[PDB]
DNA sequence: CGCCGCGTCAGACTCGTAGGAATCTAAACCCTCCCCTTAGGGGAGGGTCAAGGC
C-alpha cells in the first residue's frame, strides 16, 4: 500500500508518513529504492495504532520513539501524570 | 686626485629513516545575526505509475 493509500487508511496526512519516516518511529516495510516510494503493510497500521494512542495522551513524539521500543520504561507515565496533574492544576 | 686599509658581499656533494617545537596571555557590558527548539504544514520543482488515445 503505497503512502496515500495508507494515509487514507489511518486518516492522517502524508506529511505526519514522511515525518514518521524520518524519525525512525514508524518507518514502512518497503522503500523502492529506484523512486524511494513508501510502501506500507497493516504491521504499520498496528504500529501505528500505538502510535496515535499514546500521542492521544499528551506523550511527546521524543518520549514515544523511546516508550515503544523500550517496553519495560514505567517511570515515564506516573512522571506524564504529575506533569499533566500540575498543568491542569495551573 | 691617487692610493691603502677597512667595511661589506657572495660561494661552498645526493640514496634510506627520523622527522616539530616545546615560555609569555582581561573583564563586564551591550549589540546584531544565525541557528535551534514541537509536530508537522505548505509549496516548488522534478519524477513516476498505470490508464488508455491513436
Amino acid at each position: 500500500s503505497q503512502i496515500g493509500l495508507f494515509s487514507k487508511i489511518c486518516r492522517v496526512t502524508i506529511k505526519t508518513l514522511h515525518y514518521y519516516n524520518k524519525i525512525g518511529l514508524l518507518v514502512p516495510a518497503y522503500i523502492n529504492p529506484d523512486n524511494g516510494y513508501r510502501f506500507y503493510t497493516s504491521d504499520q497500521l498496528m504500529k501505528f495504532h500505538q502510535i496515535a494512542s499514546l500521542r492521544q495522551l499528551g506523550f511527546t513524539i521524543t518520549e514515544i520513539v523511546t516508550l515503544t521500543q523500550d517496553e519495560n520504561s514505567c517511570h515515564i507515565i506516573e512522571r506524564r501524570r504529575l506533569e499533566i496533574q500540575k498543568q491542569i492544576r495551573d
